[PDB]
């Protein structure tokens, strides 16, 4: 009556994909909420399996490259990210799941690339006010965050600039292989690029006029068909609503209610093949007290959603009885 | 052009059903809300019936009994509620509907078991983020807000240990009775209960996937088909997102919108059939002061919507004309 | 690929509509976003217009008239207004539309007035919690903001009491040209005459039923129904739900979510007909700091996707390319 009965837990607490401080607390929010003893509650056996530990050079070691910042450490904590999450997919090749915390999202590209060593036939799923596939020319920001996918993807190579350093970032996506819900930012030469390559998106115009549930549906089609491939879901919380998830670095207004997240997580996990799901862009030192507890609360009940939760109940183990006990109920009394 | 020409409005300030202070508070919040000001200004009398004193006994002489606290508090409380309600329900059988504030949820073991002295065939409209029907040996709280519908339920009586003191609190419904809108929180064994015995339950995910209004029409096609049967709407106010009410002991995030609630009780008021409504769990000790006042906010429009309020708008009485003043109007003086 | 290449900025500081001193700071609210720079990065030329200076008479120049509270302020203001409104729009004889940021509401029958100089045949969306059509001795309150359509509606003459000073404001609109959506405040004598009259209207009770998608088709097609007529879009701010814009005066719960307003002013301003924005009722006087920003930002995106923003993203004007750079792609390399 489960579909995973296992499932492994990883922090990445990379900061060096964009400016603000504090995205290396999100693993740490998620571990000092109640996740690990909700799992446990619903017959899931979750493994902590530590942190991965970013690379983080100094100025003078990381200067702007090609307008990148901190583009160095991005490269070594890529290679860092897709060393561990191999290692813990072959250990794993029910399937046992990983669920990885962030960090901003520039972790991303270590992830996949490692899932896809594990796994070439990946689909990707990206939950996102925000397009992350700037190629950095492009890039106003600089910011790491804003380019993990366009390493990734096979048919962009020609507009990444080469770097020695990156040379084992190899693109292992097609850009049929993507698809994206939750956009409602995208910078002009992402728009291109996904309108050029035929990348699948859903932006919120898309969900006002489709409903979610056809959007999901219809992504779930573009990128996974048969249902034949294993799915890489990467979950920027800023695709939720700022409502819902105030404490992240870049919140755009009228983003995915908490439901609609919850749907999409539903959805991805009873397809049986939910391989990988990363939760990005969590930042405890961003808003208030209770704007934290606002976002780390959504952020639980999106990652235990992914895990096979369901609103609707889940039966005991095992079922009560009063007489087991020696007691008197009220029908053995009336007779 | 009323449904509903007068009402009763009682209250209940329940606090021994759960651990934190400030339920009592609720039937005054809404006592200093406008409430009172906007029902009449709809042309409905409405006559406030004061407030049930709750029985609240000493450590000494209610201890834990199959783990429940305060259960003869409880047993006591219950019946006390049942006489008034049964007698106000009796000097009214346009038909004149009760609203009562709580308090917290135990109120509605009182509440349904005098309605139903009053009107055996009544059904129940639960509004909830939970099940309230887990029963004393399943609970791991121990507090009796959490399982007031066990009592009634004919079906449950096996599971329910025998008291003296809960003689008289008899099982007055049947599993086919009842319905809930709103859960995403349900406990195991109410989980197990509620699918073992049929009860009709439509759930976040089912509002999600059906849309409200279909959960409305699907809920009231289960338990009052052809609308024969008094309807007893028993409204907590964490089945509303946190975001609206946030004032309340058990909140859980994503739930119904303050628009989904009043869908529901326009609807139910519609019917001509609404009996009962009672609003459970307004506890104005919690939260900043603006929660309190946009919990308050909720609860006024919620139970507006119960007695017949209109989003459309409302007719006046009397239709004013400028003339009648001896008034030259723009079109008279043009002429 | 632009509807509209240009557009106008105007604003109005009304404040002796209503009795809140702040909605005078509501154009400088919007200066001080990022509005202007985001609308040039579509490739829009916006040209700020300044402001109109509202006529703001002492009390003892401006005593009640027939109930009304700053009458005199409110016809000299009025005529200010639409001479104003009138010049632009005939110097503008791809359209170019005038955005224009209040002030509050009353405002309303200045802009409606002149524009409809320029264009006599246009048709009104107006975007509101409530009616604004109150007639002077049916408004409990007095305020001005609570009537600014009545003087425009020719089938109401017969309600307006004669002011030689009101001489100039003639009734330009018929009932048929107006339609409403948001709606969920209505006083009594309002509903009377829109349903007397005519005036199409959605509440939030019908947007609830029917979805925005279909509200927007159905008002759009009820006074604009071949896209015909230029489009006068009066939207109140406290149509959007208090938890998107908090900061305003007469603030009701259970309005419409920031999308469902995105939604329709992508709609109307796709139509090509968008002729004059109005947002009215910004108060940055009311509320918390943050309060004053999630308003100010909400009122950022409407006006934005007034003028055409996409959230399905814009294509970049040109289109960067690497090799122009004299810089060594990754393709390149591995070749
Ligand atoms: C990621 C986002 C904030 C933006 N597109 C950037 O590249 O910086
Ligand atoms: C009521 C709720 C909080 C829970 N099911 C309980 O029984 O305590
Ligand atoms: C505008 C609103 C607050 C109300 N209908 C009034 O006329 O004052
Ligand atoms: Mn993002
Ligand atoms: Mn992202
Ligand atoms: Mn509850
Ligand atoms: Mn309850
Ligand atoms: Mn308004
Ligand atoms: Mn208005």
């Amino acid at each position: 009556k489960l579909l995973y009965t296992s499932a492994n837990f990883l922090g990445i607490p990379t900061n060096r994909g964009q400016p603000k401080i504090g995205t290396y607390q999100g693993p740490e929010l998620i571990r000092k909420s109640n996740f690990f003893q909700l799992v446990a509650e619903d017959g899931i056996q979750l493994t902590d399996c530590g942190d991965i530990i970013p690379v983080e050079l100094n100025e003078a070691e990381d200067p702007q490259r090609f307008g990148m910042k901190w583009s160095r450490s991005f490269s070594l904590t890529t290679l860092r990210i897709a060393e561990r999450v191999e290692e813990l997919m072959k250990q794993s090749n029910k399937s046992t799941p990983l669920v990885i915390v962030g960090g901003d999202h520039s972790m991303a590209t270590g992830t996949i690339l490692g899932h896809a060593e594990a796994k070439p036939d990946l689909c990707v799923l990206w939950i996102d006010a925000h397009g992350d596939i700037n190629t950095p020319l492009n890039s106003a920001s600089g910011n790491m965050h804003g380019m993990p996918l366009s390493f990734l993807v096979k048919e962009l190579q020609d507009q990444i600039p080469w770097l020695d350093d990156f040379e084992g970032i190899k693109p292992c996506l097609n850009a049929s292989n993507i698809a994206y819900i939750g956009l409602r930012d995208l910078d002009a030469h992402e728009t291109h690029d996904i309108r050029k390559h035929g990348i699948a998106y859903f932006t919120m115009l898309d969900v006002d006029r489709m409903g979610i549930e056809a959007v999901i549906k219809e992504a779930l089609l573009a990128v996974n068909p048969r249902l034949e491939k294993a799915i890489h879901l990467s979950f920027d919380i800023d695709a939720l609503d700022p409502l819902v998830a105030p404490s992240t670095g870049t919140a755009v207004p009228g983003g995915l209610t908490l439901r609609e997240g919850l749907r999409i997580c539903e959805e991805v996990s009873a397809t049986g093949k939910l391989s990988v799901v990363e939760l990005a862009e969590l930042n405890p030192l961003l808003g208030s007290q209770e704007d934290v507890l606002k976002t780390q609360s959504s952020a639980v009940h999106i990652l235990r959603a992914c895990l096979g939760h369901c609103r609707s109940g889940h039966l005991p183990f095992k079922v009560r009885n009063l007489t087991d006990q020696g007691i008197m109920s009220r029908a053995a009394h009336m007779q």
